[PDB]
């Protein structure tokens, strides 16, 4: 959205051993470490109520999009107060600016 876009890099590859350690973007997804994110961006926090979330992402309305979650995937344990996401940051623009670059794809 804001950031310098990405190009199909290697976002794939990313959120396998990145994300996937914890979530599954499909639908399917029981669910493990973390909620099933799917095609967020739009949505406000939390988008699972069947699965049990925090009393801190979901209290927060975080209306996803692009760089508001990317905002969050660099210090999720900052922005949310409470965040059980144990991710600790990207802190590498680099990679976050192909993350969504693939997630809009992988949520979409
Ligand atoms: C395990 C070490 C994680 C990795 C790696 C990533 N996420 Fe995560 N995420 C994790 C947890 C424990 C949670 C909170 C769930 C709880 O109730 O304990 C989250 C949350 C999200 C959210 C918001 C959903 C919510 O639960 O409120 C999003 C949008 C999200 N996670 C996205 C996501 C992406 C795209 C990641 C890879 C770059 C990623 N997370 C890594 C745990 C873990």
């Amino acid at each position: 959205t804001e950031f310098k876009a990405g190009s199909a890099k290697k976002g794939a590859t990313l959120f396998k051993t990145r994300c996937l350690q914890c979530h599954t973007v499909e639908k399917g997804g029981p669910h493990k470490v973390g909620p099933n994110l799917h095609g967020i961006f739009g949505r406000h926090s939390g988008q699972a109520e069947g699965y049990s979330y925090t009393d801190a992402n979901i209290k927060k309305n975080v209306l996803w999009d692009e760089n508001n979650m990317s905002e969050y995937l660099t210090n999720p344990k900052k922005y949310i107060p409470g965040t059980k996401m144990a991710f600790g940051g990207l802190k590498k623009e680099k990679d976050r600016n192909d993350l969504i670059t693939y997630l809009k794809k992988a949520s979409e």
